[PDB]
C-alpha cells in the first residue's frame, strides 16, 4: 500500500533524527548507534502498523471534508505519521518488556528481540526504556509549537500508566488475589475463581485498548484539532469495545493459529494466562472437565498443553466466539450510529478500524 | 531531622494519591493496590533522599532572599517536595531495573526488589515501568497550573533519555565496540582498551550527572521560577563534576566499603564494569600487574575476585583518589565562586550540595 510506504518514509526520517542527535548530543559511537538503529528496526518494524496507521486514517477523513492549504494537509498528515509512530514505539516498548515477562521466543516471525544472542534480557530491558523515551523526545522535536502539545502529553502519560497496570493485572491473573504478597512466592491458582468474564475484561481493558485503540483514534483527533467536534464517552466506549475485541482474537490464535502465520509462538496456557479461552471454557464445562483443566493449565510440559488444547477444542469454543462476535458487531455498530450525530466523518474511520480488526487473520 | 520528615510527609500524601486514584479510577482491588504499596514503600524509601532534599534546599535558599506570602512560601515548599519525589521516583525505576541488569543482590539493607520472593524479574521489570510512569502522573496532577509545567517536563524527559543512554554505555562498558552486534553474543573484552578516563567519562556523565544533579538542581530553580537569575552552562557543569564525583565515590564503595555499611553488596568486579578503579588501575599499572588484572577481571569466582581486590589494595589507588578529589575541589569552588556572579544564593546551595557529598560514607 501506499499510505503505508510513506508512513514509513516518516519512520526513516525519524530514525535519522534521533541516530543524528546521539551523535552530535551523546557522544555516541558508530556501533552503539548501530546497535540501537538495529533495535529500533527489529522492536518497531514489521508488525501491521494497526495502531500507526489509526491514526493516519482519523486525519485523512478530516482532511477529506475540512479547508485548509495545501501546507496546512501537509503538516497535519506529517504530524499524524509523527503520532502514529510514538504509539508504534509505545508498543514497541510494551512489547520488549512483555516477550521478557512472559518468557516468548518469537515476535512478528524473529527471535523476541530479548533472545537475539549480543541482545539478552539485561541490554532488552534498558532497550525497552530507550524506545519509550523516544516518544517523548520525537514529541517534543516534532510538536514544540503545536497548540495540541500538552493535551497530547497529557493523554499519552495516561494510556501509558493504564498500559503498565493493565500488565500487573495480567502478570499477576494466575495468583490468587488473597495470596499476592512480594514477601512470600505466588503459588499459582488452584481454584481459577478469579477467571471470570468480569476480572478478564478489567485485565484487557487497561493492558490493551488504551494504547491499541483509544490513544490511536484521540490522537488522530488532536492533530486535526477536531477533538471538540466529537462525543468522547462514545470515543471512549467504541474503544474499550474494539480494544477488548482485538484482545480476544489475540488469545484464540496464542492457541489455535499456527506459529507459520501468526509470527508468534504461544504461551498462555504454559504461563497459565487468564485468557478468553481458559474463562470461557470455565464458563461452560462441567465438574470432570474442570479438573482435568485443573491438572493440566500452567506446565510447560507439551503433553500437559496438548490436553488443554484438546479441551478447548472438545468444549466447542468457537461457538461462544461466533456469539461473543455477533454480540460485539451489534454494539460496535451501534456505537458507530452514535458518532454519525455529531462526528459522520470520525464515525467512517471507527468503521474502518472496526473492519480491519474484525477482518485480521494474523 | 526536622526538614527530612517534612518531605516524607509529602511523599504519604502523594503515596494516598496515587493509590486512591488507582481505587477510584483503575479498579485495582486492596491486594494488588497493598502490592504497590509495598512497592512504592520499598523502592522509593530508606535511601538518604540526596536528590530529593536537593531540590528542596535549593528552593529554601530562594525563599530565604526573596518577597512573598506565607501561602506562597508553603506552596513553593509543598512543589519542592512534588519535585523532590518526582526525581526520588525516577531513581527508584532506574535502581530496579539497574539492580536485574547488574545481577545485584542487596539495595538499602535489604534484597533488591527483584529478589523479593513474591516478586521476581518478570514482576520487578513492570514495576520498575509503574515507578517512572508515578513520576508523570503526581506531575500533571500537583502541578497542572503551574507555568513551570512544559520546562520541567521537557527538561524531566531529557533527564531521562540521558540515563537510560548511560545505562547502555554502562551495560555495554565491557564489550569491544567493534565487536558489538545483535546477532552475535558478547565476548568480554580482552584488551581493556576501552577502560580511559575519557570513556568512564561518557558513561558516568550520561547514566549518573544528568538524574542525580542538574535535574534536582534545575527542578528547585524551575519551582522558584528562578532559572533566569542563573548561568544555565555553570549550573551544567557544576552539575556533572559533582555527579561525576559522587560516581566515583559509588565505585570505590563497591568494593571497599563493608556492605554492612553500604546497604548494598558489590559487583563491578564481577561485572566486569568500567569502573574508577579499573580504569584508575590500568593508568599506572605495570606490564605483569596488567596481565593478572586480565587474568582474573569480570568472573564471580571469589578466589578471582579476590585477586583483582588485592591488585587494588597494592596500586595504591587511595593516592589517586586524594589527587582526583584535591582536583575536583579545586574546579568545584572556582564554579561555585563563579556561580556567586549572578546568584550567590543558588552559589551556597551548591556550596552544600558538594559538601554533604564530599562527607558522604554511604
Ligand atoms: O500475545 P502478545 O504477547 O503479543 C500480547 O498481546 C502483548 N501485549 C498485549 C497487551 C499489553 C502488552 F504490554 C502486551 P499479550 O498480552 O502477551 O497476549
Ligand atoms: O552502584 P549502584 O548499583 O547503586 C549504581 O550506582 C546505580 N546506578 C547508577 C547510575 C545510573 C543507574 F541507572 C544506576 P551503578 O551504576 O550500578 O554502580
Ligand atoms: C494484543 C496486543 C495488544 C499485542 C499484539 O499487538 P499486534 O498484534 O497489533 O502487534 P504487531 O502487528 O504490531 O506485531
Ligand atoms: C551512584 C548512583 C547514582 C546510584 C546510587 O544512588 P544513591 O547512593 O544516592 O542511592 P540511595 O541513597 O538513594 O540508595
Ligand atoms: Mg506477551
Ligand atoms: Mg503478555
Ligand atoms: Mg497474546
Ligand atoms: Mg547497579
Ligand atoms: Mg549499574
Ligand atoms: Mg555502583
Amino acid at each position: 500500500m501506499a499510505s503505508m510506504e510513506r508512513f514509513l518514509s516518516v519512520y526513516d526520517e525519524v530514525q535519522a533524527f534521533l541516530l543524528d542527535q546521539l551523535q552530535s548530543k551523546y557522544e555516541i559511537d558508530p556501533n552503539r548507534a548501530r546497535y540501537l538503529r538495529i533495535m529500533m528496526d527489529t522492536t518497531c518494524l514489521g508488525g501491521k502498523y494497526f495502531r500507526g496507521m489509526t491514526v493516519v486514517n482519523v486525519a485523512e477523513g478530516f482532511l477529506a471534508v475540512t479547508q485548509h492549504d495545501e501546507a496546512t494537509k501537509e503538516r497535519i498528515l506529517h504530524d499524524a505519521c509523527v503520532g502514529g509512530w510514538m504509539i508504534e514505539f509505545l508498543q514497541a516498548h510494551y512489547l520488549v518488556e512483555d516477550d521478557i515477562m512472559d518468557g516468548s521466543v518469537m515476535r512478528r516471525g524473529k527471535p523476541c528481540w530479548y533472545r537475539f544472542p549480543g541482545v539478552t534480557t539485561q541490554c532488552a530491558i534498558n532497550d525497552g526504556i530507550i524506545l519509550k523515551s523516544w516518544t517523548q523526545i520525537m514529541a517534543w522535536h516534532y510538536f514544540a509549537d503545536r497548540p495540541f502539545l500538552k493535551d497530547l502529553l497529557c493523554l499519552f502519560q495516561k494510556v501509558d500508566y493504564a498500559t503498565a497496570v493493565g500488565q500487573m493485572y495480567d502478570v499477576t491473573s494466575m495468583c490468587d488475589s488473597n495470596k499476592l504478597d512480594p514477601e512470600v512466592a505466588q503459588p499459582m491458582t488452584t481454584d481459577f475463581a478469579e477467571f471470570t468474564p468480569a476480572i478478564y475484561k478489567r485485565i484487557v481493558k487497561y493492558k490493551t485498548t488504551f494504547y491499541t485503540y483509544l490513544l490511536p483514534l484521540v490522537m488522530g483527533l488532536f492533530v486535526s484539532e477536531a477533538a471538540a467536534s466529537v462525543e468522547m464517552n462514545l470515543v471512549e466506549r467504541v474503544a474499550h469495545l474494539i480494544g477488548e475485541y482485538f484482545q480476544v482474537q489475540d488469545d484464540v490464535m496464542d492457541c489455535f493459529t499456527p506459529p507459520e502465520q501468526l509470527g508468534k509462538v504461544g504461551t498462555d496456557i504454559e504461563d497459565a494466562k487468564c485468557s478468553w479461552l481458559a474463562v470461557t471454557f470455565l464458563g461452560k464445562a462441567n465438574a470432570a472437565q474442570v479438573a482435568e483443566f485443573k491438572a493440566n493449565y500452567g506446565d510447560k510440559d507439551p503433553a500437559k498443553v496438548a490436553v488443554v488444547k484438546r479441551l478447548y477444542s472438545e468444549a466447542n469454543l468457537q461457538a461462544d466466539f461466533a456469539a461473543y462476535e455477533a454480540e460485539v458487531v451489534r454494539e460496535v455498530e451501534s456505537l458507530i450510529e452514535q458518532l454519525k450525530v455529531k462526528s459522520p466523518t470520525f464515525a467512517e474511520s471507527v468503521a474502518v478500524v472496526w473492519e480491519k480488526t474484525h477482518k485480521r487473520k494474523k
